[PDB]
C-alpha cells in the first residue's frame, strides 16, 4: 500500500489522475517525482520551470553544477538528483522534443528508466510543449514501465481524452 489517493487504475502498474505534478508532490512527498527535462537540465517552463520555482530555484543551482561537472544528458537519457522539498528525489528524464525535431523512438528509451524505481509520480514525458501526441505517450508508457507509476495529467480536457481512448 503507498500513499497516492483518486487515481485511475489503467493496468497492472499503471496509474492516472487529473493533477498538477508539483500539487501532488507537495502532498505526497514521494520517494521519485520525474522531471521533463532537457539535455541541458534548463527548467524554464512545463514540469520544470514548475516544479523548480516550486523549490525556489533550487533545483536549477543543483543543475547547474550537476552540469558543470557532468556535461549534458543524453536525449532519452536521465540522472537522479534531489527531490528538495517536493520527494526524496527528482528523477531527469529527457523525452524527444517534437518542437526542437528529435526521434519520437527515443520516447521509449526515456520510458525505460523509470523501471530503475519501484515507485514514482511522474508526468506524460514528450508531450504537452514537447511536441508529441499525448494518447502515444501514454500508450508508449504503458507499453514500457513495468513498475509502478502514477502519471498526473495537469490539463483537464487532455485528461478526460485520455482516458475515453485508452486501450
Ligand atoms: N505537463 C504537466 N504534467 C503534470 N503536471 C504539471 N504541472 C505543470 C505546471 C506547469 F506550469 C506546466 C506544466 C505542468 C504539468
Amino acid at each position: 500500500v503507498n500513499s497516492f489517493s483518486g487515481y485511475l487504475k489503467l493496468t497492472d502498474n499503471v496509474y492516472i489522475k487529473n493533477a498538477d505534478i508539483v500539487e501532488e508532490a507537495k502532498k505526497v512527498k514521494p520517494t521519485v517525482v520525474v522531471n521533463a527535462a532537457n539535455v541541458y537540465l534548463k527548467h524554464g517552463g512545463g514540469v520544470a520551470g514548475a516544479l523548480n520555482k516550486a523549490t525556489n530555484n533550487a533545483m536549477q543551482v543543483e543543475s547547474d553544477d550537476y552540469i558543470a561537472t557532468n556535461g549534458p544528458l543524453k536525449v532519452g537519457g536521465s540522472c537522479v538528483l534531489s527531490g528538495h522539498n517536493l520527494a526524496k528525489h527528482c528523477l531527469h528524464v529527457v523525452g524527444p522534443n517534437v518542437n526542437k525535431g528529435e526521434d519520437i523512438q527515443l520516447l521509449k528509451s526515456a520510458y525505460e528508466n523509470f523501471n530503475q524505481h519501484e515507485v514514482l509520480l511522474a508526468p506524460l514525458l514528450s508531450a504537452g510543449i514537447f511536441g508529441a501526441d499525448p494518447i502515444h505517450s501514454l500508450r508508449v508508457c504503458v507499453d514500457t514501465v513495468r513498475t509502478n507509476v502514477y502519471l498526473a495529467v495537469f490539463d483537464k480536457n487532455l485528461y478526460d481524452k485520455l482516458v475515453s481512448s485508452f486501450l
